[PDB]
């Protein structure tokens, strides 16, 4: 595997910035989300969302649009490893509305407080996030501290409408984030936020459409998660 140096990363960041506004490659398969990171990876010449730096270790490579308004960094996008599945949560806590029925669970969940549905998060160690309804346990996600310990986060200015085929991206700022704080307090103080998003056309014979649970943190709160935030570009 390719080993990078920090200087190589910084040089690459400048190389990309110097190209100006980049278009979305058409040979690239795309879903509804993640285009910024896809382009960033292509510009780094890599096929995954991480790179290994010499003695410094493995860094996630993440891209975001630059916005004045609030935005969120995604920390994970995955299913629980134990307890109730996302579908079993959806079946129980989702609600029905109409023409003919559709069922839905679009909810945001934090530690420290129950939300409108009675749902909340708890951690005993950083390593693990548990979904409860009130004091009843439901499911568990693992948070891989090792994966998020070290991050190269790159911001793009854009022209054109977000997620359109004609959108263009100019990567102009980047940061190296390391030295991760104990996440227990960030979960239990409501800093890290989970979302569940599942719905279903109850007339049809198609299964539920689960967009996949996310754990996210506001960009404005990154200094609560990382003790060392260094501007690279």
């Amino acid at each position: 595997m390719k080993i990078w140096s920090k200087e190589e990363v910084v040089n690459k960041l400048h190389e990309i910035k110097n190209k100006g506004y980049l278009s979305v490659p058409t040979d690239m398969f795309r879903t509804d989300d993640g285009v910024v990171g896809q382009i960033l990876e292509r510009q780094f010449g890599v096929q995954e969302n991480n790179i290994t730096l010499g003695d410094l270790g493995e860094f996630e490579l993440k891209g975001m649009r630059n916005r004045k308004a609030k935005s969120n960094l995604t920390l994970f996008h995955k299913k629980p490893v134990a307890g109730q599945t996302v579908i079993q949560i959806f079946n129980r806590f989702g609600y029905v509305k109409p023409e003919v029925m559709k069922k839905k669970l679009f909810t945001t969940i934090k530690g420290g407080r129950l939300n409108n549905l009675g749902l909340t998060l708890n951690a005993k160690h950083a390593s693990e996030i548990n979904l409860y309804y009130q004091d009843e346990y439901l499911s568990t996600w693992d948070l891989n501290l090792s994966k998020i310990e070290k991050l190269v986060l790159v911001f793009a200015e854009t022209i054109g409408r977000a997620n359109s085929p004609e959108e263009q991206f100019h990567f102009t700022k980047a940061y190296m984030l390391t030295e991760i704080n104990d996440i227990t307090s960030l979960i239990n103080d409501g800093v890290l936020v989970m979302d569940l998003c599942i719905d279903q056309d109850l007339s049809k014979s198609k299964g539920p459409h689960d967009r996949g649970p996310h754990l996210r943190i506001p960009i404005s709160k990154l200094d609560k998660l990382y003790r060392n935030i260094e501007r690279l570009l």
